[PDB]
């Protein structure tokens, strides 16, 4: 197991001692033990733990991850996690300070992307989302994230210059698209597309979705969704629509560009229908006590939707990946990404006809 610095050492620590009750507040620090979850220059992650040999006083967790940032949006981010927290939604929040999070460890590990297509995790994910959706929260209900998000990265991408000559190349070959033409298409598309405002997590993938231990026996309750920064009111379509385009992409490739990209992989008709065939009951209740005729009606309309905003799914991190071959310090292809979602784009223009 990987060790801290010693300086992250004593301020890991100090943290654990100074927020976490119990047998934690009288913790020396040779006693302390810390390894590495993740490192990186910024969101490092560690697990903390009380030696074996030391009882708990009460309901202390004898674990927990210490989330540090590194190198409006931090009050809205905090209040979400907690608030996520009182509903069993997300990790107890156990600390919070100006450099980080202390968070419930969760034993468990990520999905891999081919796990997203299992008919039981896909119908869970289903209902998860429709939870989330469904839910309140103290945030602007006014559905403007999505295009302004888009419009935000357009506007910077617009204005890079790189030098190396792969990633000219590259920038040249996106740019010809005419990609403010392009967002304005999308955006009329989308304006005469319905789909209900509400809480979205934005970023459900694979890698976003905890396989909680000692649950495989667990048909209905295996899941936890983390990772909430990006989330926002937003048009259900979107959350949807990215969540299926994550089919499509698997970031643990080991090699450059560090991730595989297959077209084939995004769901056929009948996993598509799998998945809405249990978000909506868990998303409006009754559902199923509509008539067959009515069902089917909601049912296509909303592949239709959902296939539409996933064309949002592409154009918005498309940008972003641009945007991040510029200023991101991650060992990641963002311009091969950047290349790799804008041509799942106009496959997907060519599916739907439009
Ligand atoms: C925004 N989009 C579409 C992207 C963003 C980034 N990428 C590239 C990329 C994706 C995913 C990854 C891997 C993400 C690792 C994040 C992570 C780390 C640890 C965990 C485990 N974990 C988190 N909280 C807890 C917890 N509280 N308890 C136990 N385990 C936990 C979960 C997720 C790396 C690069 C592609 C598309």
């Amino acid at each position: 197991d990987e060790q801290p610095e010693p300086r992250t050492r004593r301020r890991a620590y100090l943290w654990c001692k100074e927020f976490l009750p119990g047998a934690w507040r009288g913790l020396r620090e040779d006693e302390f033990h810390i390894s590495v979850i993740r490192g990186g220059l910024s969101n490092m992650l560690f697990q903390c733990s009380l030696p074996d040999t030391t009882a708990t006083l009460g309901d202390e967790p004898r674990k927990v991850l210490l989330r540090l940032y590194g190198a409006e949006a931090m009050v809205l981010e905090s209040v979400m996690f907690a608030i996520l927290a009182e509903r069993s939604l997300g990790p107890k929040l156990y600390g919070i300070f100006p450099q980080g999070r202390l968070e419930q460890f969760i034993p468990s590990r990520r999905l891999d992307t081919e796990e997203l297509s299992l008919p039981d995790i896909s119908a869970e994910i289903a209902e998860k989302m429709a939870t989330f959706h469904g839910m309140k929260m103290p945030f602007n209900k006014e559905p403007k994230w999505l295009f302004g998000t888009m419009e935000k990265y357009l506007k910077e991408v617009l204005r890079i210059k790189f030098t190396e000559e792969s990633r000219i190349k590259k920038l040249h070959k996106l740019l010809s698209y005419n990609l403010p033409l392009e967002l304005e298409n999308l955006r009329s598309l989308l304006e005469s597309t319905p789909s209900p405002v509400v809480f979205c997590h934005n970023d459900c993938q694979e890698g976003n979705i905890l396989l909680l231990e000692g649950r495989e026996n667990s048909e209905k309750q295996k899941l936890m969704l983390i990772d909430f920064e990006y989330s926002s009111y937003n048009y259900r379509g979107f959350d949807i629509g990215n969540h299926f385009c994550e089919w499509m992409y698997d970031y643990s490739y080991e090699k450059y560009p560090f991730f595989r990209a297959n077209i084939r992989k995004y769901p056929t008709k009948k996993q598509q229908l799998h998945f809405i065939s249990s978000y909506l009951p868990a998303f409006q209740n009754d559902f199923e006590n509509l008539s067959t005729e009515e069902k089917s009606i909601i049912k296509e309309e909303m592949l239709l939707e959902v296939n539409r905003f996933a064309l949002a799914s592409h154009f918005l991190w498309g940008l972003w990946s641009i945007v991040q071959a510029k200023i991101s310090s991650i060992e990641f292809g963002y311009m091969d990404y950047a290349q790799a979602r804008f041509d799942a784009y106009f496959h997907q223009k060519r599916k739907l006809g439009v």
